[PDB]
């Protein structure tokens, strides 16, 4: 079965540990203010290689695979995650912001949900998207997280609206 912790625990586990640990959980709560601040969507390779780097005429070379690639657009959103204990900032990666979009706007399928956010922002549609992050506002979800020293980050490994 599956045993829930709270924020509260969460946090001074993670307080209490050393510098390469890691631990996932299961949460319960909602998401709070997906950020608009930062770059939404970033370019990745098929090798799981998220350094990419942009070249002049439509070229894309990949760090990791060392070549020219044509990449894919990943979502990277970040927000807070709240229960009635705490509140923190997390990271979630492309298919949990993703699956988050379509879940909003079923139109918009997983695989594009990165593709239709970059298209909107670079053209004028950007208000679109902060509509479509404010229907989540308080939105809750089960989570599984993981916190990790480096501070402590936490990400989003898993979503599931209830
Ligand atoms: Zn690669």
């Amino acid at each position: 079965q599956r045993i829930y912790s709270s924020i509260e625990e969460i946090i001074q586990q993670a307080q209490a540990s050393e510098i390469g640990q890691k631990k996932e959980f299961y949460v319960y709560g909602n998401l709070v203010s997906i950020q608009m601040k930062n770059k939404l969507y970033y370019y990745r390779c098929t090798c799981q290689g998220k350094s990419v780097l942009k070249y002049h005429g439509d070229s894309f070379f990949c760090e990791s695979c060392q070549q020219f690639i044509n990449p894919q657009v990943h979502l990277m959103l970040r927000a807070f995650v709240q229960d009635s204990t705490g509140t923190i900032p997390v990271m979630i990666f492309d298919q949990q912001s993703s699956q988050l979009i379509n879940q909003i706007d079923p139109s918009i399928h997983v695989q594009e949900a990165g593709q239709y956010v970059k298209n909107c922002i670079e053209n004028g549609q950007e208000e679109i998207i902060r509509q479509l992050f404010s229907k989540l506002d308080f939105a809750r979800f089960i989570f599984e997280i993981q916190f990790e020293n480096k501070e402590i980050a936490y990400k989003v490994l898993k979503i599931e609206k209830e």
